[PDB]
């Protein structure tokens, strides 16, 4: 039959187990029955026996919420001093700092001193505030005389780095000999430009060097030119260790290179000649490409480490820099011919340089029926299926993620294909990605919200494929998505932008929370897109970047240009997030172009060169 288990849930959920105790024998085969049992045990967890709880963990360890039960339970096992049990069930994989600090207490109180010190030190050297259970441990660690001044100093430095200045100041009051430099470190961390007063920061010890070194690295991100001047002076004045200088030189050079200041070049060259830091090497190469120094850029691409030379990026720029440096040479055609085979942004470029068609290569994955069956029959799967039919998107989704956290590659692809056949596109995308089966382009790029997406594209004179690419890149079709700072829905609209586009384009919006509705999200997403499309004379490359990073940043990154090529511009975008985003949207728009039978080249003719000139 089918189960009225909401009676048992509603009574449990704030209340009594009587309807659950009545109904359980009916519910034995019902897959969500272990959510009620969980809740029922959790309410009376304090009075429950070890043996009942242990038995529950053995029978339902697969449940997504089992970690919370272990956190709640292991607290009690420590307050009771029942450490024999605690250590049988303590799991560092749960990533609960409370349980790690309690395990630290255990280690110290049961002969594992060295191990307990290491545990304490690892939980201490963290620039944020830790749980109340860790003050207990930190006290015992201190009380065995391990909390030296060097260890408190090192945490202060990490807390100034984290910008947790209440913590950083608290730690400054706990330095006996070094309280002067500690207060200096909190002052410098908050305003690093104070390092202009070189007389005030010339006391020649290793503690002052730490405070100045932090200051210069933070100063580099806002004002690299001031830090450059001050580096010269401070490296004579103070006892910076060898690696403390290269860390400072790194931040200054990286910051200067993203402003396209060539004074980054000699600094980067001197402080990392071995090309140890990949980021320094990439930006050293990116800067040369921006300055039009292709001979140098090519030279550099030969010298790269294995893991950078491996990638399609630097295979492409090796060929392309050589093509720019030596227009008559025939090495570039051989190098592009490896790469045009790849279904990739840089593979699409290499193809486009040869003037040959892109190789998408939609090869769907070969699945064993026994593996598909095993995955479909699995309890975690059957529970998720049930949540989806009931109309709990989020519960079903959670079951899916947590199950896949320990499924092998075959099992993951099976999980992908089952979710695709339910027209549940984001989990299918997600599952196939953790498998890293890239060639199944049916599952990876579905036509999710086709009718709506094509309609709103035609309204604003934008290509269908470009909007499909954006929403695929921004949400992967998860219609209730939410970023770190609250960009919402299929096209990741910002509350401020959403509200502004609602008033301007006459599209009705109820709430910030109404951005979950696909038609609402697509309407005033495609509106903003056409607004920035128009702002940059219909240049998808620029317009794309403007969408993700804000038109004023794109204008910034176009400053003082003249006949700048599109591939160079994309490569030298200062933000890592925005650069990948642009490379993805253009690539996805190629793929969606084929799938809409409206072929899209990687870039249009009028997008290939641009300036603010």
């Amino acid at each position: 039959q089918r189960r009225l288990y909401d009676q048992a849930k509603a009574a449990l959920a704030k209340g009594n187990s009587a309807p659950y105790m009545a109904s359980r024998s009916a519910l034995r085969d019902y897959p969500l029955e272990p959510y009620l049992a969980y809740d029922e045990l959790t309410h009376r967890l304090k009075s429950a026996s070890n043996e009942e709880v242990e038995r529950f963990l053995t029978e339902h360890g697969d449940l997504p919420q089992i970690g919370w039960l272990k956190l709640r339970w292991l607290r009690l096992l420590a307050d009771r001093g029942d450490w024999k049990t605690f250590v049988n069930y303590y799991d560092p994989k749960l990533n609960f700092t409370e349980l790690d600090c309690l395990y630290g207490q255990y280690q110290l109180g049961h002969g594992q001193k060295a191990e307990g010190y290491a545990t304490s030190e690892r939980l201490w050297l963290v620039g944020k505030s830790q749980p109340a259970a860790c003050d207990t441990l930190f006290g015992l660690w201190q009380g065995e005389g391990q909390l030296t001044e060097e260890k408190v100093w090192k945490r202060l430095k990490l807390a100034a780095e984290a910008r947790n200045y209440s913590l950083a100041s608290h730690l400054a009051q706990r330095l006996p000999t070094l309280g002067n430099q500690g207060a200096l470190m909190v002052s410098v961390a908050q305003n690093p430009a104070q390092l202009s007063q070189t007389g005030r920061f010339s006391q020649r010890d290793h503690a002052t060097a730490d405070v100045v070194g932090l200051g210069l690295r933070r100063l580099a991100r806002q004002d690299p030119e001031k830090a450059l001047s001050l580096l010269d002076y401070y490296s004579s004045a103070l006892p910076f260790s060898s690696d403390e200088k290269v860390a400072i030189a790194r931040e200054i050079g990286l910051s200067l290179a993203k402003r396209f200041d060539p004074r980054a070049l000699p600094l980067m060259t001197q402080y990392d000649p071995g090309l140890r830091d990949n980021t320094v090497t990439e930006w050293r190469t990116r800067l040369l490409l921006r300055l039009g120094r292709w001979d140098e850029a090519y030279a550099l691409t030969r010298k790269l480490p294995q893991d950078l030379a491996a990638t399609s990026r630097w295979r492409y720029w090796q060929a392309r820099s050589l093509q720019l440096a030596q227009p008559n040479s025939k090495e570039p055609i051989a190098l592009y011919q490896k790469l045009a085979g790849e279904r990739d942004f840089y593979g699409f470029l290499a193809a486009d340089r040869l003037s040959v068609p892109y190789k998408l290569g939609n090869r769907p994955a070969h699945i064993d029926p026994r593996v598909l069956q095993r995955v479909r029959n699995a309890a975690s799967t059957r529970r998720a299926m049930e949540f989806f039919n009931r109309g709990e998107v989020i519960n079903a989704r959670r079951e899916w993620y947590h199950a896949a956290r320990l499924f092998d590659r075959d099992e993951l692809i099976a999980q992908a294909r089952l979710a695709y056949d339910m027209q549940w596109y984001f989990p299918a995308i997600r599952s196939i990605s953790q498998a890293q089966y890239w060639d199944d382009l049916d599952i990876r790029f579905p036509m999710a919200h086709r009718a709506t997406l094509v309609r709103e594209a035609k309204n604003r004179g934008l290509h269908s494929s470009w909007i499909f690419a954006i929403t695929r890149q921004q949400s992967a079709f998860m219609s209730d998505a939410r970023s770190g700072v609250g960009a919402t829905g299929l096209m990741q609209l910002m509350p401020g932008t959403a509200k502004e586009t609602s008033r301007k384009f006459g599209i009705p919006l109820a709430s910030t929370q109404q951005l979950i509705v696909p038609d609402v999200n697509i309407r005033l997403g495609a509106a903003y897109l056409s607004q920035v499309h128009s702002q940059f004379n219909g240049n998808r490359v620029l317009a794309s970047a403007a969408y993700n990073a804000g038109p004023g940043r794109v204008r910034q990154w176009l400053k003082d240009t003249r006949h700048l090529a599109f591939d160079v511009w994309i490569e030298t975008i200062p933000f890592d997030e925005t650069r990948q985003y642009v490379q993805n949207v253009l690539s996805y728009a190629v793929i969606y172009g084929q799938k809409l039978n409206a072929p899209q080249p990687i870039v249009d003719w009028h997008e290939r060169y641009f300036d603010d000139f």
